[PDB]
């Protein structure tokens, strides 16, 4: 049966983008995952340079990038002993920013797993372009539950949403956040008021990372990670916040 089941997803913007310290960040992101230990990863915002750190965890995970060698793009990390049966990354046709909706498709154990893993458009003014891409998600997220039966589906990221924005939300697909009990000590994943590795914002907070679910796994726990300042540089690993939810039966 599915009881002491479990399997924990994070996921995390590293702000690649963002040049100041990125070395020792990006071995601060490769120190937290250790620690934190997930069972899959997302990556939002990964960039080719200085991502020695990241591409160490080979060693942990296998590694799959949505796009490497562009200006920055995705990646989704998975135990050694997830099966993968199919590594698909779509290209958003309306994106001016080169997003696209990973999608890794295997299983661990018995049980089919679909994890879909996207960075969706940025800013307010790109309104438009980020809630047609929320919709297009979601309709695949119901066609892959429609096509697999009993498959665990994981659909997240930086969705970059304001909470107005959220379209159709298929029944049967919850958001890890809310599902966990919608605490207020975890809800932002962006908070400009606490995080200042960004200058010029002046407290704005957002629930911008989040994390849905579909399957046999009804329970689930939700942590903020990465908090921690660095010593050495005094920055944040990112200016987002890492999710960490952990699902069971
Ligand atoms: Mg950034």
């Amino acid at each position: 049966d599915l009881k002491g089941f479990e399997v924990s997803v994070m996921s995390w913007n590293i702000d690649g983008l963002d040049g100041r310290s990125l070395l020792t960040r990006m071995k601060a992101v490769a120190h937290i995952v250790k620690n934190v230990n997930p069972d899959i990863l997302f990556l939002q915002e990964v960039v080719d340079r200085d991502l020695a750190p990241i591409d160490k965890l080979q060693s942990l995970y296998k590694i799959y990038y949505s796009n490497k060698g562009c200006q920055y793009y995705t990646a989704i990390l998975v135990s050694k002993m997830f099966d993968v049966e199919k590594h698909d990354v779509i290209h958003f046709q309306n994106s001016g920013m080169y997003r696209t909706l990973q999608i890794l498709e295997g299983s661990i154990g018995g049980l089919k797993v679909f994890l879909l893993n996207t960075h969706l458009e940025s800013t307010r003014e790109h309104r438009p372009q980020r809630c047609a891409q929320f919709g297009f998600c979601m309709d695949k997220v119901r066609e892959i539950i429609a096509q697999n039966p009993g498959a665990l589906v994981f659909f997240g990221g930086d969705l970059n949403l304001r909470d107005e924005e959220v379209s159709r939300v298929p029944d049967g697909v919850k958001d890890a956040w809310e599902a966990a009990g919608s605490d207020n000590k975890t809800k932002f994943t962006w908070d400009t008021f606490k995080n200042d590795n960004k200058q010029g914002f002046h407290g704005a907070k957002m629930r911008f990372d989040r994390l849905y679910w579909s399957g046999p796994l009804d329970k689930v726990k939700f942590t903020l990670e990465g908090r921690q300042r660095i010593r050495s540089c005094l920055c944040f690993p990112s200016d987002h916040w890492a999710i960490n939810a952990t699902f069971f039966a």
